[PDB]
């Protein structure tokens, strides 16, 4: 029997929920093209880190990955839609931010020889802290991990020191002092144990980034068109798994930080109220950068 193999590259723990949604994936791949196509996974970064993942779909040193793609909004900013802060807060307001993005960054990343094939929200974006924070007073000086450009900037402006560091290698760097506070979900710390570092969790909600399924447009065009529908049918069916178990797990991951040990509250009034203004500048300077197509956008999710 003649099947292609193909190696899957993904950044983020074998156990967390978007890598175990890409072996879901392989399978329904395998099942639907007949057992002629079977993927398969390398997650945790083990076979391109996740800061190579994007170069190595493109110039397909391998055919199809997955990447957390605002980490190259530096790039192409329009690939932030998803850290703008306080504008879709919950997984039914990110599913209609996406449709209303989705013809923009799918021609973006064909101009990148790029295919999403599906994308997944993560859950919502908080502050990890070693600390407790009320106000941008107590974060002034703090080291700070991000994970992209837009994490980098709102530590900026609160007056933290970022350094970029790919989730695989975040427990290292926070038990070396490389930083001691940092976004993200609950997902996150959780499957990084972050409570042996770090004391405090505050539950902003901020934005809910997703991960996207990308595919080298070169092998996408040249597929034989019974893959090419299989790929995408498996896609469509793993992308409402995956999202429907981030939004299962949300809580979970909060509760599972408790248990370590950790406060896990909300962000306090005025802690809030500076988060918020934070991110109304980042929202303008967003539409700053991407121009009209930002406001259609915008205006697009507004009227859904
Ligand atoms: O919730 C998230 C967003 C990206 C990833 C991370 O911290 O790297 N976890
Ligand atoms: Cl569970």
């Amino acid at each position: 029997f003649q099947s292609m193999k193909w190696d899957m590259p993904m950044a983020y723990a074998a156990t967390n929920f978007h890598s175990e949604h890409g072996v879901i994936f392989a399978d329904k791949v395998k099942a639907y093209t007949g057992g002629k196509l079977e993927i398969t996974t390398h997650p945790g970064g083990s076979l391109f880190k996740g800061g190579e993942i994007k170069r190595a779909v493109q110039t397909g040193q391998a055919p199809i990955g997955e990447r957390f793609m605002s980490a190259h909004a530096n790039e192409a900013p329009l690939l932030g839609w998803d850290n703008l802060p306080f504008l879709a807060t919950s997984y039914e307001d990110n599913d209609k931010l996406w449709a209303a993005a989705k013809d923009k960054v799918n021609a973006q990343l064909a101009d990148l020889n790029l295919v999403a094939l599906y994308t997944c929200p993560w859950p919502g974006q908080g502050f990890y802290f070693k600390k407790e924070v009320t106000s941008s007073a107590d974060t002034q000086g703090i080291k700070f991990r991000s994970y992209n450009s837009a994490t980098a900037t709102f530590a900026k402006e609160l007056g933290m020191l970022p350094v970029q560091v790919e989730a695989a290698e975040l427990s290292q760097a926070l038990a070396t002092g490389v930083a001691e506070a940092f976004i993200s979900s609950g997902s996150t710390g959780y499957d990084r144990k972050v409570w042996e570092h770090l004391s405090h969790y505050y539950k902003v909600n901020a934005w809910l980034p997703r991960n996207y399924v990308i595919i080298n447009k070169g092998i996408y065009e040249g597929l034989s068109d019974d893959i090419r529908s299989a790929l995408h049918k498996a896609a469509d069916e793993t992308g409402a798994a995956c999202a429907a178990k981030s939004a299962e797990l949300a809580n979970w991951y909060f509760e599972q930080l408790e248990a370590n040990g950790m406060k896990v509250e909300d962000a306090g009034p005025a802690f809030l109220k500076e988060l918020k203004s934070i991110g109304a500048k980042m929202q303008a300077d967003w539409l700053a950068s991407v121009g009209a197509d930002g406001q259609a956008i915008v205006d697009a999710y507004k009227k859904m």
